[PDB]
């Protein structure tokens, strides 16, 4: 009904399987687990980086000759970003390039932009052209990147060329609205809204629907929560995991994060006497799939609580050990009292991101 596009996901389960194969870790995990079960055991650090799922799609096009690109979706950035044919860096060499001279619809803007991050540095310029996905279209100001430094095992090894922002945060000062806001402005869609539908039975797929609430994706009502930040898909919620709880937490919806995160303190209380096993030397917390002590996780707002049963926050690891599962929950300290809801939450809740109203909505996904 509304324009929907599918995107691929490389998730942390996949990357963990790759590590396991790379380093021949299966039997090690299996024997450590067997040790825990006997139970002959007990007797630090992961990176927000490592928790990133890659959400990518290849059908967005720039300019009227439809220059093809592979984009990953970024839920915090408001900009779209693409390697310039002028790009200086060796990173750019294997990538698809935007060549403004080849489009009749390009309009020069040339305002320079610069991103400086821990992970790396991006320099470029604003350029204006048609940006299409693929039902939808709008002349749009995006960053043409002229230099890319860092980001640098991922970028080269990825087939990703650029970033397509589904967030709020614009690097310009030119008040370039998000691509989805721009769509609504030029009347390509009725509302500056999109939704994420992550099908529960295909962890390598998600769907983005733009400009409308597609009823086929969900059962029951949609509950909306007000953003608690001008520029973040982030909401106030009391979080309860068993008897471990934190009031007025900050909870970011980020379907590009591969897991549920919790502060490290909070997690330690959670996992104590939950009979969950931390495999030595690996960032891998493991438990039996039927673990009868694992609680329903609760995210409570004044008028709705969002929950996740063990079934939705564990990942079977049966290709390692029968009835083994891993915890899809990672202890990580961001700002005080900040939690993120990533892929596992969104496998249960169809989610709606409403730029016009500064709301996020949730409904019980269908199994499609």
């Amino acid at each position: 009904k509304y324009s929907t596009v599918g995107f691929n996901i490389e998730n942390s389960y996949d990357r963990l399987m790759k590590t396991i194969k790379e380093h021949k870790l299966k039997n090690y995990i299996k024997e450590s687990v067997k040790l825990f079960n006997k139970g002959l055991t007990k007797k630090d650090n992961v990176e927000l980086k490592d928790l990133a799922n890659v959400l990518s799609f290849g059908e967005a096009k720039l300019g009227d000759n439809g220059q093809k690109f592979n984009f990953l979706f970024h839920t915090a950035s408001s900009n779209v970003w693409v390697p310039s044919i002028k790009c200086t860096s060796e990173s750019c060499e294997s990538k698809n390039h935007y060549d403004s001279s080849k489009s009749k619809t390009y309009e020069k803007d040339d305002t320079p932009v610069k991103l400086t991050s821990k992970a790396g540095t991006i320099s470029g310029i604003f350029s204006k052209d048609l940006v299409t996905i693929g039902k939808l279209s709008v002349p749009y100001k995006f960053i043409e990147m002229t230099e890319i430094v860092g980001f640098e095992p991922f970028y080269s090894e990825s087939d990703v060329d650029g970033v397509f922002g589904l967030g709020w945060k614009d690097l310009s000062i030119g008040s370039i609205d998000p691509y989805i806001v721009e769509l609504k402005t030029q009347n390509k869609i009725e509302q500056a809204v999109y939704s994420i539908y992550l099908p529960p039975e295909n962890k390598n797929k998600g769907y983005l629907t733009i400009g409308g609430i597609e009823e086929r994706f969900f059962d029951g009502p949609l509950n909306y929560e007000k953003l608690n930040h001008d520029l973040m898909w982030q909401v106030d919620l009391d979080v309860h995991f068993g008897n471990v709880s934190s009031k007025k937490a900050n909870v970011i919806l980020d379907s590009a994060t591969s897991v549920i995160t919790v502060p490290t303190e909070f997690f330690n209380q959670f996992v104590e006497s939950a009979s969950v096993f931390k495999v030595p030397f690996l960032s891998l917390y493991v438990t039996t799939c039927g673990n009868t002590k694992l609680p329903t996780l609760e995210y409570r707002s004044p008028n709705k609580v969002y929950t996740l049963e063990p079934k939705q926050y564990l990942e079977p690891l049966e290709n390692i050990f029968s009835a083994l599962c891993m915890l899809n929950i990672v202890p990580i300290d961001l700002e005080k009292n900040t939690f993120v809801l990533g892929d596992p939450f969104m496998r249960k809740y169809f989610t709606v991101y409403d730029y016009d109203n500064h709301t996020v909505g949730f409904a019980l996904a269908k199994n499609l």
